[PDB]
């Protein structure tokens, strides 16, 4: 066994931010898991109170909230259960829509922030703070929800950051915008979504690639560490976590062309 | 300077090794750093600290495993189904990626290799027959594997520089856990029965891809944040060191509070 620590402070989180390469107006976006920071002073919200420091508020910070109750799954039901759930089940609400189960906590916390904002899209509903919070989360396109109506590509088009806080790299959402702009010789496009329209429950047809299952043969995890590989991003410890940071072009192009090279016209 | 004999035998000690352990280790003797006297020194050295009532496992599996045929053509299948050699544990080499050192340990005299083809450890010392004997050719991960004695004798795994994706305990964790659902795979297999090649069908979990949302990386991950295991340098390498018991009982539970029925 290993004991907790004496909890990190936000000055020392700070620091530890600082070194690894945060910078004064950043757009980022975070990828955490908490336990993996270890005990900190003052609980997970200082985390993102001390990377917001390190940003200024003329930074800003962005995190993967999707919805954990989304019922895409309904097609799948007999008749009578889906009938049930076209009619009881509560459309996505951004207010209080809860994020995925999985690296979350900071996702959570993140909505209870004043000026919080938190893009359309429920699948693919990204949560932001900060200077571009408005930009990035806005217009957040129902189909094909990491393309080019996304979050993801406003952060790339504005050269913002992927930070990595003790989260394993297939969890990069990011690269399932890779997916979307690599031109591979198969793809899976995919549900039903409810969702709120002048006030009132609607169910909408969503149309997006399957980002369930790869389009092909590979995986997240060998992407990302074929790009720490060769040299992407730069190394530190945050708290407990081994954290990382990379470019948000660089890793989207690395990714695009991992995936081109190997599925794509030019194999 | 290469990593001494006596500089890696304090490195394992300072990270918790101890006389008469059961260890499983994974390692990457990149990872570790030129060694002086070659990548055996590091099996030399662990055994060292485990002394001769201590005992090492690895993974070795079956590199030439030709659990594939049903997907060639008919015409090369059959050639296969001739030409293929079975599975022989004295010569059959280790699967190629992390196996420096397993191939190393299938050198060492009085080595032990276990039956199942796909699911072969090797292992030397006190408990290395224990451990290997009678592996099960279906649910070579399973109730009748060298995983489940390693837990029942209290065991450890060691993390020399490898990737914590690559923990092979956690597949018995996934035999264990009650989860909503896993996928069986059955394949071909030849083996030797009586001095004879016999083509058999195994019958396994899928070892591949996890059964849900989920990777070994992350358990793992989840294991050493809530406190699991201890933490050390080994010459350049990341070490790792974990009970068997405790790290299979929390996968366990992370599985069936995740993905339970
Ligand atoms: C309309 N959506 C479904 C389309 C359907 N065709 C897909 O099969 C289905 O995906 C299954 O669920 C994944 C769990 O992640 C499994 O894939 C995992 O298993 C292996 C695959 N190699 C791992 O290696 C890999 O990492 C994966 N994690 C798939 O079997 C999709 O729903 C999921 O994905 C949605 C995201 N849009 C979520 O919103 C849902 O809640 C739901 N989890
Ligand atoms: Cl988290
Ligand atoms: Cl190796």
């Amino acid at each position: 066994m290993t004991d907790l620590n004496i909890p990190h402070t936000h000055a020392h989180l700070v620091d530890a931010f600082q070194a690894l390469g945060i910078r004064a107006g950043q757009a980022l976006m975070l990828h955490a898991s908490v336990k993996a920071v270890g005990a900190v002073m003052g609980g997970p919200n200082v985390i993102l109170q001390a990377l917001m420091d390190a940003l200024t508020p003329d930074g800003t910070l962005m995190m993967y909230a999707g919805w954990q109750d989304i019922p895409d799954f309904i097609d799948s039901l007999p008749d009578a259960l889906k009938a049930v759930y076209l009619e009881q089940h509560p459309p996505f609400d951004p207010a209080t829509a809860r994020a995925v189960r999985e690296n979350s906590v900071l996702a959570e916390f993140l909505r209870t922030w004043p000026c919080v904002h938190r893009s359309a899209n429920p699948e693919a509903s990204m949560v932001a703070v900060g200077r571009q919070a408005a930009l990035l989360t806005a217009n957040h396109a129902l189909d094909y929800g990491y393309g080019v109506e996304s979050p993801l590509a406003k952060l790339v088009a504005i050269e913002g950051y992927v930070l990595m806080l003790g989260a394993p790299l297939d969890t990069i959402t990011l690269l399932h915008h890779a997916e979307y702009l690599a031109k591979m010789r198969h793809k899976n496009v995919v549900y039903p979504c409810p969702i709120l329209r002048d006030g009132r429950k609607v169910w909408v047809t969503v149309e997006d690639y399957d980002t369930g299952d790869p389009h092909d043969d590979y995986s997240f995890e060998q992407i990302a560490r074929d790009y720490v590989a060769q040299g992407g991003g730069t190394r530190g410890k945050v708290g407990d976590a081994d954290a990382y940071l990379f470019a948000a072009q660089d890793l989207t192009r690395f990714a695009v062309q991992w995936l081109e090279s190997r599925f794509g016209d030019s194999a």
